[PDB]
């Protein structure tokens, strides 16, 4: 999936990420790089989106079940990239197939470092290929839910991999990510043949995040098609990646 919505303001987003650590203590995730968060209904590759990652990535003695929320660049910039600017990458690496993550250097290495994140979104967009034409129908795809809807929205929690890159001649460390993909479930199969790897609930999210306690092999068992998802058709407003408006995700007939 190549487009998402993530529009909620920082404190609403944070509240939506309330969790318990391993010992059952109620917490809210702490932000890092919070100025990089720019809410939008229409996020494309190369923009920043908030992700969850284990606090053990930031402190050597942190409880690895504690969670940080940090905006990261969508489009993985591998640690070994040698040019001066991420724009000079030939491919964005916005998605990666679950069946290639242990085969490709760009994913396998960060996984070895425990660089597992949970990519947040209101939902994602996908375009349905229809038989006997070139026009594609956009859909907004999201978890089943409980103006009023944004009070207590359940954010979509997608499995991602992140990496850290430093400009070779000198500059700040860049955190960037890719979303893992899997086959679509029967519910989405008329829309598209692929879907994100969705981590459905606290257990799945915690295990994917906690690289301290959950090995790569164990973590990857969490990666599979899932059924707990819904969707509705949206207008052509979203088609233009420059349109950031509530209309992007509004239902149409």
């Amino acid at each position: 999936c190549g487009r998402t919505s993530c529009h909620l303001p920082r404190d609403v987003l944070t509240r939506a990420c309330a969790y318990q650590d391993r010992r059952g203590q109620q917490r809210l995730p702490e932000w890092r790089d919070p100025d990089k968060y720019c809410p939008s209904y229409n996020k494309s590759p190369q923009s920043n989106s908030p992700v969850l990652l284990s606090r053990l990535h930031f402190e050597k003695d942190a409880d690895s079940s504690e969670r940080i929320i940090a905006p990261m660049r969508w489009g993985l910039v591998p640690s070994w990239f040698k040019e001066s600017d991420p724009s000079k990458l030939q491919f964005n690496t916005t998605n990666c197939r679950s069946d290639t993550v242990m085969e490709k250097r760009s994913f396998k290495v960060p996984l070895g470092k425990g660089r597992r994140c949970v990519v947040l979104a209101d939902g994602f967009y996908e375009w349905q290929r229809c038989q006997g034409t070139n026009q594609r129908q956009p859909y907004f795809i999201y978890f089943p839910q409980i103006e009023k809807v944004w009070d207590n929205w359940r954010l979509l929690t997608m499995a991602g991999i992140f990496d850290c890159w430093e400009p070779p001649e000198g500059g700040d460390v860049l955190y960037s990510y890719t979303i893992i993909t899997v086959d679509s479930c029967k519910g989405l199969s008329d829309i598209h043949h692929r879907m994100p790897a969705i981590l459905d609930g606290e257990e799945a999210v915690s295990k994917w995040l906690d690289f301290g306690e959950v090995s790569t092999q164990e973590a990857l068992k969490l990666i599979h098609p899932t059924e707990n998802i819904t969707f509705h058709a949206v207008s052509s407003v979203v088609n233009n990646s420059r349109n950031n408006t509530p209309e992007c995700l509004a239902p149409v007939a």
